[PDB]
C-alpha cells in the first residue's frame, strides 16, 4: 500500500554523538599513568577492539600527517607480520631525515588503559575473458553467487541467496544497493542477466531493503572516531525472488569455490590472526575467481567536507594481481579453506569508485591495488538476513513464504 | 531501530500488469463502432477523466507519430480555447500537404461509449533572478517558509510547503523535492538552511522521512492512463520533519510576495475542465523569485528511449514570454491566482527539471517558450500521507500535538 | 544504367598549368613603368576584368602581406565610393607609422598596358528568426518555391530557383547547394521537403542529378585571375530533377517576401562596376527569413597554406550592421532589389561552406559586420547547363514539353 | 567538357520498389505452411542464394530481437562447420533457460519452396605496425602496386589493383575504394604516392575519374536480399587513370608479399558455400602489411537507425587471435589463398567507412575478435567497368592499346 521510501531513521538524537564527545573526553582528564615510560607487555594489544580504541584515540594526531588509518598487522619490508598495529597511510613515505619531530610517526602507542600497540607507515593513495565469466554473465543454466544482475541502468553482482528473518521469511539474494538506485529511471525491477531494454533476460524481483550508511557506534557497537559525522560504507540490497521466478534455477554453490558454510561473523574481541593475514578468495562477473590476503580493517577516511568514512575489509590481491575490477561490487569475499572446512563468507565487494587506491608494498614492485569490502556478519544482521548455503534448506525456507 | 531504507511496495502483482492488458482488451473487441461519425454532441467529454481514457485508448496510433500526449484544450492561433481536446506534441508541425494518410493526425477522435473529442497539434521538444525576494529565500530572511532555500550536502531545493503528517504522532515538518535527498554518494539525509555545513553557515532543519520518486499510474490516477504495463508517474516529494533542536518559532506559513494562501486545491478529474486547464498561476522559488504563468496541459505522456511510460501531472508555461522557473526553482508551490479575490490555494509543486527540460511553439512570429513541469499537490500529499499547514496559528496548534 | 559517379573532366592536364605560365611568362615585357609615377586618367580601370586582371599581374607582391584581395570600390571612412579598387584583407590594420615600405600598401596599382586602380586596405577575418515567413519555408506553407527548406537524411539546404535543364529530355527541377547532397557516408541524394524521412514527414522532392563543387578560374571567368596553377572557385551548384511522382502543381515560381522576380541578371566583367558593386541585394532563406545587404567586392582570392588559391564570385555585407545571412539558408537566391520599378532579377545564391564565418571591420564606432559568401548565378547556370523559370506558366509550359 | 558531377543513374525509385514487394507478395502467396515430415535432405539449402533467400523471407522475425545476420556456415564451438546456415548476431548470447519462447531463435528454418537451413547465433558488436613491408609500400619501394599508399590532399588509402577500363579508349589505371578520392572541402581529385604536395614529396599518378558509394541490392547482387524497399550495398570503389606524364614503369602487377595473383574470382552466388565461405585470405596494406583470416559469411545486413537497410559483401576474421586489419588498410585486395598451387585469385577489397569494424566472439576463453568488411571484387569490376591487370607483360600491352 506504501508508495514512499522510508529512511532508515538512525539519528539517535545527538546522544549517541553527544556521547562520543564525553567519552573521549572523560577518557582524556584521567592520566595517572605518568611521564612518557614504556608499557608492559601483559597490556598490549590482542584483539581488533583493542587497535580500534587505541586508534580512535589518538585520532586528531594520526589524522594531520595522514591520508588514513586502519588497524591490523605491522608490514615490513612488504610482508605481513603478526605484531597489532595500527597502519597510518602517508602520501609519500620518505626517510625520517626529511621530517620534523612533529611529522614523524611513533613506532608505539599507548591508548587507555595502558593497552599499548605499534604504528606502521604505508605509502597509499585513492575485463576477463573466461568459460567462468561467461557463465557468470548468462551462459550458464543456473543462477547464484557471481552472477551478473542488472537493472535498467546498472549493472552488478549476486553475492549470497538469502531470507529474511521478520515477517514473511521471504526467500531472495544480497546484491549492492546502487545497482537498484532509482533517481533518473525506476530501478527496482532486477534481472539476470540483462534489463529487457538492452537484451534478453529473467525478472529475478524487486528490490525491498538496502543500506548505504550507519554510523560507526551502531555498525561497530564502538566510537571509533572522533568526528561527529562518522559513517560506515555499509553497502547492501535484498531483493526477494519474483513470485513468478522459478526457485529451480538457482543455486547455493559458490561457482569455482564449492559448497560454502556459514557466514564467520568478524568478532572484534578474537584474536587478530584469525582475520588479518587470512587468504580470501571472490568470484565475481569481472574478474572471475581471484585469490588475495586480507590487510587490514576499519580503514578511516577524512574526507574534503570533513566527514569521517570506515570501509570494513581490505584486500590485496595476490602475486601482484588485482583482486577486482570494476562490476565485481557485490561478490563475496570468502575465507579460503585451510585444512577442508568449507569455505566460509566474511564479506561482499563495496562498490568501487572512480579512481580506485593503490598502495605500494616493496620497491621492487610497483603500488599494488587493494579492494575494499563490505563485513558480511553486520551487514547481515543490519538487513536482518540469514544467507542459505544448501540447495535442500532453500527449498525449505521456500515453502514457509 | 530499522538501519535499512524500504522501497514503496507499488508492485501490486499481478493484476497491475494483467488488468491493464486485459481491461484494454474487452473494449477493443465488442465495439460496435459504425463508422460514419456523426458524434451526438451530449457525448462530448467533459471531465479530465473523460480526455485521459480517450488518449489511453488510442495511445499506439497516437505515440505511432508524436512525442508525447497531453490532455486540456484545443490551442488555436497560439491562444487557448475551451475546446476539451488531446494535445499531440510533434516535433515539427508541417502543413497538411506533406502528410500522408497514415501520418495525419485526426481533428476528432470518439473513445469508448462514444465519448469523443478534439485532437490538436502541437511542436513541441526536450541566468539568475536578482532581487530582494531571492536573498530573503535564500538565507537573507529572518525566517523560514515556502520558497526558502534548502540544502544537503551535495544538493539544493525549495521548501515548497509547511505540512504535518496525517498518521502516527503528526510530527510537523516541511515538503519538498526528494531530489534534494540522494543518499548514493554521501549521506544526505540533514537538511540545511540556507548552506550545508561543508559550505557555509545555516541551521539544522531536520531529517528526511519519506520520499516518493516514481508511482504507477492506476494507483496515482486511479485509472490506466496508457497501455504500457510500465506506466509511472513522476511524483517528486519528500518529507522532512523538522528536528527537535529547530526553533519553529522562526517558521512562517506564508508565502512570500504572494500572501496568505488557502487549503490545497485537489485536482478532480471529474470536475469541469475550465476550473484547472487555462487557469492562472503562480510560483515563489529561490531561482527565479515570484513569477506568473497559465496551466496548460494535464497528464503528459512521453514513451522514452528505453521503453518506459512516463506521466507529468501539470504543464506551465509562463506568461508575456517569460520563462516561468529557472533551475533550482524545484519544489516550489504552484500556487492558483486568486481570481475574485477568496485566498490564493495551491494546486502542485514543481517536479525537478530534467537536463534539457523541453519548450514549445504556439505562433509564428515567436520562437519556442518554455514551459514548467509539476506534481499534482493533493495526490502527493495523499501519497505522503501529509496535511497542509496555511495559517501560523494553526502552524502554533499543530506544533502541540506531537 | 550508370552505377558511378563521374568526376567533372575540367582537367585539361598542363593546358591550363603551362598556358597561365606562358600568360604571365610572355607578361615580363610589362613591368619597368618607367620613369614616374602618376598614371594619365584615360587608362583608369572601369571594369570588373580590369581590376581582376591588375590584381593578378601583382599577385605575387600582394599576397606577400595580406590574408586576400578582391575587387570592387575603394572604401574610406567606412563607406564606398565611386573609385575603382583592390581590396587587399589585412589581419590587423595599423598606422603607416609602425610598418615598414615594403609592408605599407601601395594604393596605386598601374596593371599591363597601363590600366590602373586603386587599393585599399580592410581590415578582414575568417541564433535565428522566428517569422510566418520561416515558418512557411520550413514546410507551414501550402507551396514549395524558393527559400523552402530542402532536406537529405543528414543535411539541412535552401531551395534557390525552379529551374529547367538546357540539354537533352530539358528535365524540370530545382537549383540548391551540393553540401546538401554529396555524401560518401549514407545515402542522401533523394531530396524532401520539408524533412527526410527518419527525421519527419515530407514528401519526396526527387532525386539529384549534377552538381559542381570546384571550377578552376579560367573556365569560370574566362581569363587567368591568379599565378598560382592550383586556382579553384567555388561554385557549389546542384541540379535536382523533380519526381515524375511529385504533384509540379504545388511549385511556386514565386520568391515569398519579394514577389515576381525576373530572369537572371549575368555578371558581365566588362559593365561598369557601379551596375554590381554597391548595388543593394535581398534575400530569402530558411534561417534568416527576408533579409537585405549590399554588395560590396566581387572574386575575393584567398591562398590558404595547403597552396591552393580559392575564389569566391560575390561579397555581400548585410545592411544596419545586421547579419545577411545564418547558418543554413545556403542556396538561397541573392536577389537584387528593384531600385526603380523593374523586376527584381536575381544574381546569386549563397554558398555553404567553411570559409563563410569571416567578418570585416568597416568603421572603428561598432566592431566587425559579417560578410557572407555568393556563387555567381550567371556563370553557375551555364557550367550546369540550366535555365531558370521565372513564371508560373512558363513551368508548366517546360512540364508538358518533356 | 564537363564542369560537374553526375550522380549514379542505378536507382530507379518505386518502379522497382514496387518488384521488390511484389516478389515477396509472390513467395508470401506459394507460401506451402507444411510440416509433416520433418525437413528432408535433398532440399537442404546449398548455394548462397538458398541462404539469403531464406534470410530475406523469415527477415521479420530474425530483425526483431538481432543486431544484424549473415549467411555462410554454421560455427559450432567456434570453429566453422560445413552446415550452410543463417548466423544471427545477437548483442549478448545467453542460455536458452533465461529466453521466452519469442525472443529464442530456432535451430532450422525452412523458406520459400522448402528450402530449408540451419540458424546459427554469434554474438556481435560494432597500435601501428612498423615492418620493411609496410616502409616499402608506403614510400620505400622503387615501384607503385597493391598495397602503396595513395593520397590526396586530405586522405589516405591503400592502391587496390591495377585496372583497365573496359569502355571507350580502355585507359589503364588503378582501384581503390572512394573514401580516399572523395572530397567536401578540397579539390582532392588528384591522386599522389606517397604524399601529396602539402604533406610531402611524391609523385602525382592521376585524377579520380569513377566512384561508386552505394547500389542498390537488386543491382549489385541480382537478387532482393531483403524486404526493406531502401536496401543499400555498401560498394567502396573508385578508379584513378594514370596520368598521361605518369611513368608507367614504375608499376608492378604483383602483389608484394603474396606473388604473381590469378584473375578476379566471381562469386557466383549459386555455386556450393565451401569455395568461399571458410576459405582462407590474406591482405596486404599500408597499415597492417601482410595479414591472414579467414572468410567467415557472407551478405552482412544491418538495419540502422534510420531505417535503411545496409548489405556488406564479405566479412573476415583475422587467423590466430590477430586482427586482419588496421584503420587505414581501406583499398587493399583481399585475395583468396593457395589451396592447391593455384594463383591466389583475388575476390574483394577492404572497406573504409563508418561502421568498419566491431567484434565478435567466438570462443568463451579468449575474448572477442576483430572482423573486417570486404566488398565483392567480381560485383565492383563489373559496376565500375573494370578490368584487372595481373601480369606486367599485359600492363605494358594494356598501355599501347589506348
Ligand atoms: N608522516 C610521515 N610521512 C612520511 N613518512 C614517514 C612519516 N612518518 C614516518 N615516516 C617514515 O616511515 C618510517 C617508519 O616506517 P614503518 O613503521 O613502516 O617501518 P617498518 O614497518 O619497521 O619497516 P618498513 O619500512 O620496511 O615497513 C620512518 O622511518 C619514516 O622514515
Ligand atoms: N503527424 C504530424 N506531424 C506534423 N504535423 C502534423 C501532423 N498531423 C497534423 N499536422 C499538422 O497540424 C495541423 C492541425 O493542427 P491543429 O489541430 O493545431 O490546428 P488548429 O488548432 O485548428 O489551428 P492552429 O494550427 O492555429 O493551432 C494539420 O493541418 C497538419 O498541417
Ligand atoms: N600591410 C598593412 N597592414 C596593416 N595596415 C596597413 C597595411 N598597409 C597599409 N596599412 C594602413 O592602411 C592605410 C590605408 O588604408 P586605406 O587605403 O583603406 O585608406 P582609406 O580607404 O584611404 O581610408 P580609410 O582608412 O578611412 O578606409 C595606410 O595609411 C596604413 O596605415
Ligand atoms: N535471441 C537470442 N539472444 C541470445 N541468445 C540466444 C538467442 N536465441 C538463442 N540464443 C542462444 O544461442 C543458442 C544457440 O546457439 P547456436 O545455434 O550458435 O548453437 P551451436 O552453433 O549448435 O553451438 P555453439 O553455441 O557452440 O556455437 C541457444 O541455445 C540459446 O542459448
Ligand atoms: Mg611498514
Ligand atoms: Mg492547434
Ligand atoms: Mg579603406
Ligand atoms: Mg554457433
Amino acid at each position: 500500500s506504501a508508495a514512499y521510501f522510508l529512511w532508515p531513521t538512525s539519528n539517535l538524537q545527538h546522544c549517541a554523538a553527544e556521547g562520543r564527545a564525553n567519552y573521549f573526553g572523560n577518557l582524556q582528564k584521567g592520566l595517572l599513568p605518568r611521564h612518557p615510560g614504556r608499557l608492559p607487555k601483559g597490556q598490549q594489544a590482542n584483539s581488533l577492539l583493542d587497535l580500534m580504541t587505541i586508534r580512535a584515540f589518538h585520532s586528531k594526531i594520526l589524522r594531520r600527517f595522514s591520508l588514513g588509518t586502519a588497524v591490523g598487522f605491522r608490514i615490513r619490508k612488504g610482508d605481513l607480520t603478526d605484531i597489532p598495529a595500527i597502519l597510518v597511510f602517508v602520501a609519500r613515505k620518505v626517510h625520517k631525515k626529511w621530517l620534523n619531530p612533529a611529522q614523524c610517526l611513533p613506532a608505539i602507542l599507548e591508548g587507555p588503559g595502558g593497552v599499548w600497540c605499534d604504528v606502521d607507515v604505508v605509502e597509499f593513495s585513492y575485463q576477463m575473458f573466461s568459460e567462468l565469466v561467461d557463465k557468470l554473465c548468462g551462459s550458464d543454466e543456473c543462477i547464484g553467487s557471481g552472477s551478473q544482475v542488472a537493472s535498467h541502468e546498472t549493472f552488478g553482482t549476486l553475492g549470497a541467496i538469502v531470507k529474511r528473518r521478520t515477517g514473511n521469511k521471504q526467500v531472495g539474494f544480497l546484491t549492492n544497493h546502487h545497482v537498484a538506485v532509482d533517481l533518473d529511471y525506476p530501478n527496482q525491477k532486477m534481472f539476470h542477466p540483462l534489463p529487457p531494454n538492452l537484451g534478453p533476460g529473467v525478472y529475478l524481483g524487486a528490490v525491498e531493503r538496502a543500506t548505504s550508511f550507519i554510523t560507526d557506534d551502531v555498525w561497530y557497537g564502538i566510537y571509533a572516531g572522533t568526528n561527529p559525522e562518522t559513517f560506515v560504507r555499509a553497502d547492501g540490497a535484498f531483493i526477494p525472488f519474483a513470485d513468478d521466478f522459478d526457485i529451480s534455477t538457482v543455486t547455493t554453490v559458490v561457482r569455482g569455490v564449492g559448497d560454502i558454510g556459514d557466514v564467520k561473523v568478524i568478532d572484534l574481541q578474537c584474536p587478530l590472526n584469525s582475520l588479518i593475514g587470512r587468504q580470501v578468495c571472490k568470484v565475481g562477473r569481472s574478474s572471475g575467481h581471484t585469490t588475495g590476503t586480507v590487510m587490514a580493517y576499519a580503514l578511516e577516511y577524512n574526507d574534503e567536507k570533513g566527514i569521517c568514512f570506515f570501509t570494513d575489509i581490505l584486500v590485496v590481491g595476490e602475486n601482484r594481481q588485482t583482486f577486482d575490477l570494476e562490476g565485481d561490487s557485490g561478490s563475496l569475499i570468502i575465507l579460503t579453506s585451510q585444512d577442508g572446512e568449507k569455505p566460509r563468507p566474511i564479506g561482499i565487494i563495496w562498490g568501487g569508485t572512480a579512481n580506485r587506491g593503490r598502495l605500494k608494498l616493496t620497491s621492487d614492485h610497483g603500488p599494488e591495488n587493494w579492494t575494499s569490502g563490505v563485513d558480511l556478519g553486520r551487514l547481515l544482521d543490519r538487513l536482518e538476513l540469514d544467507i542459505i548455503i544448501t540447495n535442500e534448506s532453500l527449498q525449505d525456507a521456500v515453502q514457509q513464504q
